[PDB]
DNA sequence: GACCTCCCT
DNA sequence: AGGGAGGTC
């Protein structure tokens, strides 16, 4: 039952510069959320304070502010976005151990200071899910609890930043850390906060329209099948497609029978139901997921959604983004893409305006492996897909027709995605031997794409792990096994992860450095949204002539490749007008 | 509460 | 290759 003082006010002591600091905020979502409690463990000892105390006292919010106080925390950005919704600036995080955990090792899932702990056998401080309880049963407990859960953490968090530092620099992941990620965290929090404006009205109209497209298609669904039925309830759709109407079945899940959108695509010639079930599940997701979803999480007073980026969770150094996910709004059918119409700048006169890399994971691909004919290519700025076309069936430009480029596009994200004989196979409906014959031509003509690919799953069985451009990590301890399918996988995520990783990598080290940009020019321009290689900005209108020239320069300069990185750009009254 | 089709890069 | 988010048990 560890020592610490249960403070009634803020001391001098408290305000080392030195320290460990706990801003406790128990809510999942984090914005405008309440604090729940405070710990600080510096060279004088442990304390806990209540946050009515601490963030109305004067010295502790300039504590708080002060860039050369120096904090180590978990989960900084957490308790920075709080404490701007507060009207409370977060300075002088030095150490974040969730980041630090994160790049030791993305597998091992750390999300609480327990689990980063345990990886350095610190085993006196107890899961967050053990204090806090999970789902229907999730509570603050009594102060007591709270206040010696929040210490241990803090005590924890002092402990293991010598160890974490120390292996992080040895894995030369130090300037990984302090200069990339921890920066990062930074301007995701900047990011979160300022959220992205919504057109509500706009989408509630949208909504109305579909709520009628849907009741039409579910009648003529009723009408084709001969009866009423719960169209999203797989054994009753099962049963209609696969029984009543003796549709072929193609593929069965683990349950019953698979009506995913590619069997369906293959039934539709045999029945005017598919093509309408088809159109109602489009629908349906757009309704459900996009309108419905966004406009239960639009905050209602400024009309703006506040994403979490998770920066500590993917298994290659990428984001994602929840609550709502704004990295996986409709953009491929027009139908879809027109919800990006809601999505608007959050001040009149101001313009979204959005840059995105071209073809940066084969320009990270044809650098690392030093491909000559994949270089040349970027060189001279083809299009790729129709330049491997033209490679793998060794044909001139004008003999490339839209299938072979098509079937070369679906090589190209192969290659990417670690190149399947069944994979690709599944991919553009043909037989496993067919696909063979494609991945050997190409590797025939990028035979430094071939060598890497090897190269990289030996380095990947010596030495444990894969590595990017900058120094990020993966373990791959399957890549043994001696069965087929485990290794296999082990053998795909060691060709790709160098590649989708080092784009991670690149890209953030842009959003970095374009955010200093903006700083010195003095621009109003703000980072809204990060979609894995694209930024997403707003501005006022008579800033956009200046973000065309500065934006993609930054960009194309972040990092430099043996090949050019190059970068498009739009911008426009919605997010759907900048494209 | 847990298990297990479709949107994005 | 990497993610986030209703029916049935
Ligand atoms: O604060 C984001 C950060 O917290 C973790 C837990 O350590 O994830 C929590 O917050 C996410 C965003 O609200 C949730 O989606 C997630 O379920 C929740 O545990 C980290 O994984 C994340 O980097």
């Amino acid at each position: 039952k560890m020592a610490f003082t249960l403070a009634d006010r803020v001391t001098e002591e408290m305000l080392a510069d030195k320290a460990a600091l706990v801003v406790e905020v128990v809510e999942e979502n984090y914005h405008d959320a309440p604090i729940v409690g405070i710990a600080v463990v510096n060279e004088h000892g442990r304390f806990f304070l209540r946050p009515e105390t601490a963030l109305a006292d004067p010295q502790f919010v300039a504590w708080l502010g002060d860039e050369t106080k120096k904090k180590s925390m978990f989960d900084s950005k957490r308790a920075a976005v709080a404490l701007k919704w507060k009207g409370i600036e977060l300075c002088g995080v030095s150490f974040d151990l969730l980041l630090a955990a994160y790049l030791l090792d993305p597998a091992q899932g750390v999300d609480d200071v327990a689990a980063a702990a345990k990886m350095k056998q610190y085993e006196a401080v107890r899961p967050d899910e053990a204090v806090y309880g999970k789902g229907a049963k999730r509570a603050v407990p009594d102060e007591p609890v709270l206040a010696e859960h929040l210490v241990r953490k803090a005590a924890a968090i002092w402990a293991l930043e010598r160890p974490f530092l120390d292996e992080l620099r040895r894995n030369e992941q130090d300037r990984l850390l302090v200069e990339l990620e921890q920066p990062l965290s930074s301007i995701l929090a900047e990011m979160e906060f300022a959220g992205v404006k919504v057109d509500t009205k706009r989408l509630e109209q949208m909504g109305e329209e579909l709520a009628e497209q849907l009741r039409t298609v579910e009648q003529r669904i009723y009408e084709l099948a001969g009866q009423e039925f719960n169209i999203n309830s797989p054994k009753q759709l099962g049963v209609i497609l696969f029984e009543k109407l003796q549709l072929p079945v193609l593929k069965k899940s683990k349950t019953g029978y698979s009506t995913s959108a590619d069997v369906l695509e293959k039934l539709a010639p045999y029945h005017e139901i598919v093509e309408n079930i088809l159109h109602y599940r489009q629908l349906g997701k757009l309704q459900s997921t996009y309108i419905e979803g966004l406009l239960k999480v639009v905050r209602p007073d400024t009309k703006k959604v506040h994403t979490i980026f998770n920066q500590a969770l993917t298994q290659t150094g990428r984001l994602s983004s929840t609550e709502p996910n704004l990295q996986n709004i409709p953009i491929r059918l027009e139908e879809g893409r027109k919800i990006r119409q809601a999505f608007v700048p959050s001040e009149s006169d101001w313009l979204i305006f959005a840059a995105d890399y071209s073809q940066i994971e084969l320009r990270v691909l044809a650098h690392i492996a030093e491909d000559d004919n994949l270089m040349e290519a970027f060189r001279r700025d083809l299009d790729i897909h129709t330049k491997t076309a033209m490679d793998i069936f060794q044909v001139s430009e004008d003999e490339v027709t839209p299938n072979m480029r098509r079937q070369a596009k679906a090589v190209n994200f192969g290659i990417v995605y670690g190149i399947s004989d069944y994979g690709l196979a599944q991919n553009l409906n043909i037989s496993r031997k067919e696909a063979a014959e494609f991945i050997e031509r190409y590797f025939e003509s990028f035979p430094g794409v071939k060598r890497y690919m090897e190269n990289i799953v030996q380095e990947a069985k010596q030495k444990g792990y894969v590595t990017t451009l900058l120094h990020r990590r993966r373990y791959l301890p399957d890549i043994t096994s001696r069965n087929f399918n485990v290794r296999s996988f082990a053998e795909r995520m060691a060709m790709n992860t160098p590649i989708q990783g080092s784009a991670a990598d690149i890209i953030k080290k842009a959003m970095i450095d374009l955010n200093a940009r903006l700083k010195e020019e003095r621009l109003q321009a703000r980072l809204l949204l990060q979609v894995h290689d694209e930024l997403i900005l707003e501005a006022p209108k008579e800033e956009m002539e200046r973000l065309c020239r500065l934006v993609p320069e930054v960009m194309e300069q972040a990092v430099t490749l043996r090949v050019p990185l190059k970068v498009d750009y739009h911008y426009g009254s919605t997010w759907y007008d900048a494209k």
